């Protein structure tokens, strides 16, 4: 359903922001 | 409906975060 | 109602990420 | 109310991205 | 609850953007 896609995309956004945090720290 | 818009905008946010990750890395 | 604010704020987030992409690319 | 909390956190995300945009301009 | 997961992930996204703001300042 729609809510499952919303949770999935928010989880990808968390993973991408994690990458950005690590790239900035480096 | 609103949920279709929400999913679409979250997907655009994923794409823009991917672009940022790629710009940071390069 | 909440759903209309949610769509509006996601849309501002899209615009703000576009601005970040633009600044990084410069 | 979960929906109201969602509006609030999206609003903080807008604020934080505006802060980032400002820091990136200087 | 799906809404609870959404609130949780949005909170993580806030914390990650706070981390990014702090890294940009120093
Ligand atoms: C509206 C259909 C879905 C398209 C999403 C784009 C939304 C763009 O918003 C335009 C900016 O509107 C300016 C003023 O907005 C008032 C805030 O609306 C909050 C709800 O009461
Ligand atoms: C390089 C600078 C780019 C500036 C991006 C600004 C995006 C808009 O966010 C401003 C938020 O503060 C105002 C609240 O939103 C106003 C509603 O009108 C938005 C027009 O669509
Ligand atoms: C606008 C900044 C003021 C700071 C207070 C928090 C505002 C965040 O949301 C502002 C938009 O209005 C929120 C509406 O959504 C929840 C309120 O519910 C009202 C009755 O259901
Ligand atoms: C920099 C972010 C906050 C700066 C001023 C905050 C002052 C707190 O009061 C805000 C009151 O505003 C009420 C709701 O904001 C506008 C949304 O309502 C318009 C249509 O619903
Ligand atoms: C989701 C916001 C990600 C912001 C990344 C900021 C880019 C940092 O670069 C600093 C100057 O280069």
């Amino acid at each position: 359903d729609s809510l499952k896609w919303i949770v999935f995309l928010l989880f990808l956004i968390v993973l991408l922001l994690l990458a950005i945090v690590f790239l900035l720290r480096g």
